[PDB]
């Protein structure tokens, strides 16, 4: 219900009040506190973000929720509490983590996202899906983001929360990510409202180019102008932020900007110049991909853009479209 669902939010926000003090001001959290510090969190971020830190006791939010008043059993489907199988007893789910506020589009705190700090598994630990809680809805900082994401007209899409707290910071405030997750449907559905234009921003890796490929691919099929920052090898925003500085960053994201299909053709750059097979289909496959953008002025750019790469005119690679 309803009522129930702003009970869960309720225990959410409230809690998060107890967790910030633990983290600022007890002794338990000051070494928490001394690791968000050394990664440049200030304290005036820390505040902002309203991060926190989820003491080792096991029932430290439980006795919190039981003292004001909630019912034990709902703060376990709202995710905030454990229970063993075998006793049906309730206990922290968030123990010894430094404490990510998750909020909806509505800014309402609706999960949490605990760290470890000192190498646990799992390094991130999020909420379950809960009936205010859900993955493949949320997205990261679109609260924030919304307004800088209409005026700019173009949303930048990280691959995680952190990276997308220290870009915000940076200046780039037009940043969102998933909860560790795929991109979904119903979040392309969201996006597609505020804007047409959204640039992928993953980190330098294998696995982000992978990503950037399967995502960009989705976002184009459904219709929107998507457009990749690459990093430099090894990076992410974080990453790059720490070691270039503010300005360096910004500038960066502003520099570099090309359409799915350029990079893209870039990537398979040395497979199609070697492999004849693969020279084929990739000229088939960047035909289609050109024939989805809904741009006309970007589509016969990428048109100039590609076509080198497969040592052809823009004329013959627009007559294959
Ligand atoms: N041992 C362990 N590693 C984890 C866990 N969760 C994430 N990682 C790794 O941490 C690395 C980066 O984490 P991210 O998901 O990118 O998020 P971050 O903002 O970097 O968190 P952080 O700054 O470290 O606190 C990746 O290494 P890769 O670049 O190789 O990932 P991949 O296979 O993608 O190449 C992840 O695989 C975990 O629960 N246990
Ligand atoms: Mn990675
Ligand atoms: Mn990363
Ligand atoms: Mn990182």
């Amino acid at each position: 219900s309803n009522a129930d669902d702003l009970q869960m939010i309720e225990m959410h926000e409230l809690i998060q009040e107890f967790y910030y003090y633990a983290l600022t001001k007890t002794v338990e959290g000051e070494q928490a506190l001394t690791y968000l510090q050394e990664r440049g969190f200030t304290d005036a971020l820390i505040k902002e973000r309203g991060i926190g830190f989820a003491p080792d006791s096991s029932h430290f939010c439980h006795d919190f929720l039981q003292k004001k008043g909630y019912d034990i059993e709902l703060a376990y489907e709202a995710g905030l509490l454990s229970r063993n199988e075998e006793n049906f007893s309730y206990y922290d789910r968030f123990r010894n983590r430094i404490m990510f506020p998750l909020k909806n589009a509505q800014g309402r705190i609706v999960g949490y996202s605990g760290r470890t700090y000192t190498g646990q598994e799992p390094k991130y630990l999020n909420s379950p899906e809960t009936p205010i809680f859900q993955k493949r809805k949320l997205l990261y900082n679109l609260d924030k983001a919304r307004k800088s994401i209409r005026k700019l007209d173009e949303i930048v899409l990280l691959e995680g929360f952190m990276d997308v707290i220290k870009s915000d910071t940076a200046g780039l405030k037009n940043v969102v990510a998933t909860m560790g997750t795929q991109l979904s449907d119903e979040h392309i559905t969201f996006i597609r409202k505020l804007t047409s234009n959204i640039t992928l921003m993953f980190d330098g890796d294998f696995a982000g180019s992978e990503a950037t490929l399967k995502t960009g691919q989705h976002l184009l099929q459904q219709g929107l102008n998507v457009f990749v920052i690459q990093l430099p090898s090894g990076m992410d925003p974080d990453e790059y932020i720490g070691k270039y500085g503010n300005d360096a960053f910004t500038t960066f994201v502003k520099n570099d900007k090309k359409s799915f299909a350029h990079y893209k053709v870039s990537i398979l750059k040395d497979e199609i110049a070697h492999n004849d097979l693969s020279y084929e289909r990739y000229l088939k496959e960047l035909s289609h991909d050109i024939s989805l953008m809904k741009s006309s002025i970007l589509q016969q750019k990428a048109i100039n853009d590609v076509a080198p790469f497969f040592n052809v005119s823009p004329e013959q690679l627009a007559n294959e479209i």
